[PDB]
């Protein structure tokens, strides 16, 4: 492409119409509301798990996807491997928030279900979660032509979904729930990125870290 | 302010909590409502009309304000220095929009009023509105005799209104109409720029020219 | 184009190569360095004067640019519709800080030569520039196949060249001496924006306004 | 802090006074140059690594920055917590660009020394560094028999050095060389973010992944 391309002003100026929120504004957007179910995805919405999947993807299938139906790779991955996941700004301010609110925390997440699992544990220690608003991470798993993780939202009576990926905001939208956007940091090894407000949804500013 | 005060990823990524939309999504929004009243600002809203404004203070009160006041300079800004003023492309974009829909176009300003105004004439002209939509130009206040903004907005049921500054807003808010931010050029001679967005408003993306 | 075309932030962080300078960091590149021939272009660099344009066309060829050869567009233009073009921000830094300098200040502008001309006066008495560093504007003219500023830039030694067109830049290139670019505000009547930077040169952060 | 802050385009439209550059850019204002040492920062410059130190900030000092003291830490993080580090794409394309060159590669680290180290290897594998082009990782800085950044620069006349940090830059500066500033991502641990171009150096666009 071209050596010196150049811009222009109205180029730097340009916005995407993309309905950008803050914590605040959602917060405020649920003053008075009671205490109620809330869920968020767990990758790249909360935590930068992106370390221990290049990881995995690297032992386990460095010319694939594979090691994604690996259970040893998920064996790993759901049993210590968040130690290196770096927690988000934006997830720690929601769950303050949610926590503020005396709202039911719940996590969905499309990695696989394993014998045991320590994620629970580093999200509710991470994030300093109280017993009362936690609850065990739900591993709805990946099955190409189904959200596995509508019939959850569901389930849970979850009436906020936060989440980086499509399906986050089309499982919320599934059950009639408010679909929330985080934006997947561009460091991220899941590409590409998703285009964050393609179902009109709200977006969280500046929730790439 | 340092000679190289460089950057970083944070701020370059940084985005205001700032309701965005473009004309398509306000379209889509109005699908099947039949026909209804809109108003539009006219100054940084329609036109660019900060040229006979600049000449205006230049001509009649080099060191102040005081030519808003001056009878001479409305007389002149109202009847032709408009032939200097730039239309805006997104009110071409609104208002061939809302011609297609069969809308009333009115346009409300803050100017003060004159003997004659060929403002409406070069209203319809630039912006092709056919004579079934188009509105002679309200002009409002609070002087002796006048309405407000607020009062005509009720008085022609005006359901959308568009413009630059706070007031415009709020004027739409107080009657329970949609009020719908365009930004103001950084080239426009009144200052400061307001803070599009200010009242948790839609703003229209690349509003400024 | 998509209802809700979404983004990223890949995407929202992007930047293209671009020069940027400030007006700070292009006088301190020049700290020490005596007294020398300065230039600027005039429309879309010193003053938005897309209010004349805009009325001339719409007066003399509203459905061509044939209006940029009529003498009778050309004798308003530079005797009195510059009352309407509002001078840029970034210029009355620039000449202000070349006139610290003591450097002599030339206007090379595309503009064809009238009788008589104000643009002269409506320079020197808008940017408070000295009669010792004030210099009449340069009329070059447009010839297509010709840079007609090259050779004036070479007769009066000038060593700095601002300007918003392409042609700015390469007249400075010709001769030898160094071009920076200032960015055509997106409201602008003469389109598309230039591609600033594109040479390589350095661009005026903000110079839009 | 308001709720609805608002914005406007001249903060939208807003550059900061860098020196962006591309890699393209870089490789032009080498060409013809013969084969030459060059060198890399490792941490946010060619790995993202706050997975390793976040971990190790959790582990050994969670109330402070004493793990970076630690030599438990350090044998850990520089014998296999990397294979949780994410390659940056800016470093694959220079390294690759000078490879291609057939320029030495360095890399040159802040990290405490420890006994064995298996860095060099990961950063050879990931970054698919041909084993002419290849050196062992330099453990820099102020300890009792180790020689400063500056000084290794000097010692393996490396001419281009690369890194995140003011001192990457001014190590570089202080020995003659051309120190070029990537861009630290926004979710490191390392904080805060470094202003990339603080001494009007070069920095690459686009360089946080
Ligand atoms: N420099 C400017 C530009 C626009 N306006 C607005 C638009 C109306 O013409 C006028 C109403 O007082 O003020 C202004 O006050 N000053
Ligand atoms: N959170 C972090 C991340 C990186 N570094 C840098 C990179 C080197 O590994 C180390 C040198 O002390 O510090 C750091 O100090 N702290
Ligand atoms: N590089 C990748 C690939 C997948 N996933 C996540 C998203 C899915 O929900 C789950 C299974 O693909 O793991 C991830 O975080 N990073
Ligand atoms: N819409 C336009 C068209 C032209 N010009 C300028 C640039 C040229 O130098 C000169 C003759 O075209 O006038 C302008 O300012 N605006
Ligand atoms: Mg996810
Ligand atoms: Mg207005
Ligand atoms: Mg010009
Ligand atoms: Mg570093």
């Amino acid at each position: 492409s071209p050596l010196n391309p150049g811009t222009n002003v109205a180029r730097l100026a340009e916005q995407a119409p993309i309905h950008w929120v803050s914590v605040a504004q959602i917060e405020n957007s649920l003053a008075g509301r009671p205490p109620m179910a809330v869920g968020f995805d767990i990758d790249d919405t909360v935590l930068f798990s992106s370390p221990g999947f290049w990881r995995g993807k690297k032992t386990f299938s460095p010319e694939s996807e594979d090691y994604l139906k690996n259970p040893v790779f998920w064996e790993k991955m759901n049993n210590g491997w968040d130690e290196f996941s770096i927690p988000k700004e934006v997830a720690r301010q929601l769950i303050d928030m949610h926590v503020r609110r005396g709202d039911a925390i719940f996590f969905v997440t499309g990695r696989s279900p394993t014998k045991t699992e320590t994620v629970s544990k580093t999200l509710a220690d991470n994030f300093h979660i109280p017993a009362t608003n936690m609850n065990p991470v739900i591993f709805a798993g990946d099955k190409p032509g189904q959200n596995t993780k509508s019939q959850w939202l569901q389930d849970k009576n979850i009436r906020i979904f936060y989440g980086d990926s499509d399906n986050d905001i089309t499982a919320a939208r599934d059950v009639g729930a408010r679909g929330i956007r985080i934006l997947r940091a561009s460091n991220s090894t899941y590409k590409p990125l998703p285009q964050a407000g393609a179902f009109g949804e709200e977006v969280i500013v500046n929730s790439e870290y």
